[PDB]
C-alpha cells in the first residue's frame, strides 16, 4: 500500500493534496500529462494486481498508466476510472498488471482528472 499524498516527486502545475470526508488525504486537481513518482518501490514477492481508492466527477474516463523507471518506461498496466458519482465519492477500482518483482521507481501517469487516496499492489 502507497498513499498518493506521500509521493517523492511529481510533474504538475495544478496537483493539490486534498482531504476526504472520512478524515483521510489524497491527491486532486490532476490534469492530463501529470504524473506522481514513488521511488524504490519493492514489489517484493510478486504483483499482478493494482487497486486504487479513487473518486471522479469527470464526464470522460481518466487512464492511470503504471510505468516503471521513467514516465515513458515499461507500461505494466492501466487503470481506467470513469465517474464514481462525484469528486468525494470514493470507490476501490482494480486492474491486472504484468507480473512485477524487484525494485523500481513507479510513475503514475494521468490522462485527465481523478481524485486518488491510496493504491495497493497484490497477487491474485
Ligand atoms: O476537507 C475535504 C476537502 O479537501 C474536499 O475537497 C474536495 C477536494 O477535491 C475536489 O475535487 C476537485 C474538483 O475539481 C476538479 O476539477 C475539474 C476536473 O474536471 C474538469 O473537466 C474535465 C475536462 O476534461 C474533460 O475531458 C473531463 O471529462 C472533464 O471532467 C473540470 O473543468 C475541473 O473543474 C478536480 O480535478 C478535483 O480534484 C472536490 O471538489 C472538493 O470538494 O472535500 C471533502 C472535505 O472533507
Ligand atoms: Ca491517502
Amino acid at each position: 500500500k502507497i498513499e498518493s499524498e506521500e509521493y517523492n516527486s511529481l510533474k504538475s502545475s495544478t496537483i493539490q493534496t486534498i482531504g476526504t470526508s472520512d478524515g483521510g488525504s489524497g491527491i486532486g486537481y490532476i490534469e492530463s500529462g501529470d504524473y506522481l513518482v514513488f521511488n524504490k518501490i519493492n514489489f517484493g514477492n510478486g504483483a499482478n494486481s493494482f487497486k486504487a481508492r479513487v473518486a471522479s466527477g469527470a464526464d470522460t474516463p481518466t487512464n492511470i498508466q503504471l510505468r516503471l523507471g521513467s514516465p515513458t518506461g515499461t507500461l505494466i498496466g492501466t487503470l481506467t476510472v470513469a465517474s464514481t458519482g462525484g469528486w468525494n465519492n470514493y470507490e476501490e477500482k482494480s486492474c491486472s498488471i504484468t507480473n512485477t518483482t524487484g525494485q523500481h521507481d513507479l510513475y503514475l501517469v494521468f490522462s485527465g482528472p481523478v481524485n486518488i487516496d491510496y493504491f495497493i499492489f497484490d497477487s491474485n
